[PDB]
C-alpha cells in the first residue's frame, strides 16, 4: 500500500514542504494568509494566493485500476470588514495536475480559467464561496463540490460566523466513490454537511498536487481575509 | 410535495407527540432518558427503551417511484460509571415498519431479534455502539450504518468523551442515495464522519415510524446512560 500524510498544526515561515504561489504568505505568528493583507490590517482586493504540498500524491493507478481513499482537515477564518461593496471571492481545497501555476482569480478562485465544464482541467475542488457569480446559486456563502468546473455539481449554503475559526473535514471513500465534507463552527456549534458521488478516475490524472487557493474581488474593497491555521492530509492507495 | 417536520429543543413530560416504549422516560428537567437510571443515580443494566414520533412518515411512493430526502439532528450523552465490567450496549436512530414494538435488547439495541441479514426487518439504523459483540469490529465505540441487520455495512470508530454532549447530524439525499452522518463533540472539538450508499426503496416500506432506541447490558452493571437532550427531523417527498 502506498501511503502519504502530513500534518501542520501551525505553519512555520521558511518551511520547504509547502509551495507558496501568488500572494500566499506565512506569518511569524504561524498563520497562512492566502490573500494579501495591507499594512493597515485590511484585506486587499485583486489578490490571489495558493499553497501546494511539495510532493505529488498518487491518487490512482491505471494498470491495476485501484484508487486511493483520502481525508483532509483544515481550519480557516474569513473576516469581511465592509458592508459595501459585497465581499468576495472565497477559498478552495483542490487536487489537480502536478506542477500547476495559478489560474484566473476572482470568482474562478485561482483554479479555473472560465466557467466551462472542461475535462482538460482535471481538477476536483471543495469550495467555500462568498460571492454569487452568474453560475452560482443565489445563496452565499456556500460549500460546493467542483468537478472540472467552477459550476458546482452540488452546493450547500452556510452562515458565515464573521472572523471565527471554522473546522473542515473532507473525506473520500474509494469503495463507494463518496466525497463527504463537513464544516463546523465551534463558536456557534453550527454543523453543515455535503456529499456527492465522484469517480476520481474520470476526473484526475494518476498523480496530483494537493492545495488550497483563495481569492479576493475584481473591484475596490470587494475583499475579505482567507486565513488558514492548520492543515492535515492522508491518502492510502491499495496495491 | 409531502413534507413533515418536528423539533424538540427540549422534552416536556406528558407530550403526546412521542410514543415512549420500554424504559424510556422524560424527566422534569426535560431530558429523554432512553434507559433506566436507578434511585441512586446509576444506570441500570438489562434495560431497553425507545421513543417514536407519533406520526408515520411517508418515505417513498411505489406508484411514482419517488423517494424522500430527510435530515435528523439530535444531541445525546453517554456516561460510563464503572471500569468493570465493560459498559454496554448503545443507542440508535432508526426507521422501520409502523406500529412496531421493542425487539430484543442488549447488543440488538431494541430493533433486531438476531444477527441475521433479514429483509423482513425492513429497518435502517445509524447506531452508536459501545460494546463489541461477535458481529462487531473490535473498536468501540463506533458509529455504524445498519441495513436490515445489526451487522453494519459500514462502521467508524470514535472516542467517547464520557458524559459530554455529542451533536449528531444524519442526512439522506434521495438523488444520490447517500446517507451521511456526522458526530461532533463540542467539548473536545472532535469530528467524525461516515457515509454510504443506501437505496431506501430496497429496504423500507412506503410509510415508516422514526425513532431512537437504547439498551444496557445482559450482565450486572454492564451499563451506561443514554440521555437525549434534543431531536429534530424533516422529510420531503417530491410528487
Ligand atoms: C518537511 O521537510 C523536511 C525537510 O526537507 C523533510 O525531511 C527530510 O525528508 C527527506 C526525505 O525526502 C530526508 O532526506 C534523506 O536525508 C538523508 C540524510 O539525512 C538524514 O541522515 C543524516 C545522517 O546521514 C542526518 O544528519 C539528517 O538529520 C537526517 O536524519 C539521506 O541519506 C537520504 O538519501 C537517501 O535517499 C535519497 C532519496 O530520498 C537518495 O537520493 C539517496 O541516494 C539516499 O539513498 C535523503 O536525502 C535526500 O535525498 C533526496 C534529495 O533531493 C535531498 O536533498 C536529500 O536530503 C531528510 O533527511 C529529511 N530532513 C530532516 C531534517 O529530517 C520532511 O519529510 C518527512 O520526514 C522525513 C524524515 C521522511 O520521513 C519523509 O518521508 C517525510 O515526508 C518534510 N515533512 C513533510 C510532512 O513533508
Ligand atoms: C404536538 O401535539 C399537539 C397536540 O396534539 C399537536 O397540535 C394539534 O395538532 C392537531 C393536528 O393533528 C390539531 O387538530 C385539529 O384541531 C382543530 C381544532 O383545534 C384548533 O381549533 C380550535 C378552534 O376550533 C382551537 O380551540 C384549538 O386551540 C386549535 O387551534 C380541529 O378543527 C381539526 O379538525 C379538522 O381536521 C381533522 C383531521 O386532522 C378532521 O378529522 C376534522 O373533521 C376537522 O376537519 C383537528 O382536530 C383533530 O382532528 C383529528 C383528531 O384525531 C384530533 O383529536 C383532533 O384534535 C390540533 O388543533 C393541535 N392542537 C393544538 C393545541 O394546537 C402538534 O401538531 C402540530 O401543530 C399543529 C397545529 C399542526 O400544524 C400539526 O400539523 C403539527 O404537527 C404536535 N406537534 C408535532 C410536531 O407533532
Ligand atoms: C467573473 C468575475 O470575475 N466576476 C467578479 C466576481 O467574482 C467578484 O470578484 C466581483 C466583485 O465585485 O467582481 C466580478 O463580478
Ligand atoms: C448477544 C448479546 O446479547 N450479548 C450481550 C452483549 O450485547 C452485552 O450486553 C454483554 C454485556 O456483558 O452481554 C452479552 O454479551
Ligand atoms: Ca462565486
Ligand atoms: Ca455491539
Ligand atoms: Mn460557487
Ligand atoms: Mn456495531
Amino acid at each position: 500500500v502506498e501511503t502519504i500524510s502530513f500534518s501542520f498544526s501551525e505553519f512555520e515561515p521558511g518551511n520547504d514542504n509547502l509551495t507558496l504561489q501568488g500572494a500566499a504568505l506565512i506569518t511569524q505568528s504561524g498563520v497562512l494568509q492566502l490573500t494579501k493583507i495591507n499594512q493597515n490590517g485590511m484585506p486587499a482586493w485583486d489578490s490571489t494566493g495558493r499553497t501546494l504540498y511539495a510532493k505529488p500524491v498518487h491518487i490512482w493507478d491505471m494498470t491495476t485500476g485501484t484508487v486511493a481513499s483520502f481525508e483532509t482537515r483544515f481550519s480557516f477564518s474569513i473576516e469581511q470588514p465592509y458592508t459595501r461593496p459585497l465581499p468576495a471571492d472565497g477559498l478552495v481545497f483542490f487536487m489537480g495536475p502536478t506542477k500547476s501555476k495559478p489560474a484566473q482569480g476572482y470568482g474562478y478562485l485561482g483554479i479555473f480559467n472560465n466557467s466551462k465544464q472542461d475535462n482538460s482541467y482535471q481538477t476536483l475542488g471543495v469550495e467555500f464561496d462568498t460571492f454569487s457569480n452568474p453560475w452560482d446559486p443565489p445563496q452565499v456563502p456556500h460549500i460546493g463540490i467542483d468537478v472540472n468546473s467552477i459550476r458546482s455539481i452540488k452546493t450547500q449554503p452556510f452562515q458565515l460566523d464573521n472572523g471565527q475559526v471554522a473546522n473542515v473535514v473532507i473525506k473520500y471513500d474509494a469503495s463507494s466513490k463518496i466525497l463527504h465534507a463537513v464544516l463546523v463552527y465551534p463558536s456557534s456549534g453550527a454543523i453543515y454537511t455535503i456529499a456527492e458521488i465522484v469517480d476520481v478516475k474520470q476526473v484526475l490524472p494518476e498523480w496530483v498536487d494537493v492545495g488550497l487557493s483563495g481569492a479576493t474581488g475584481a473591484q475596490r474593497d470587494a475583499a475579505e481575509t482567507h486565513d488558514v491555521y492548520s492543515w492535515s492530509f492522508q491518502a492510502s492507495l491499495p496495491e
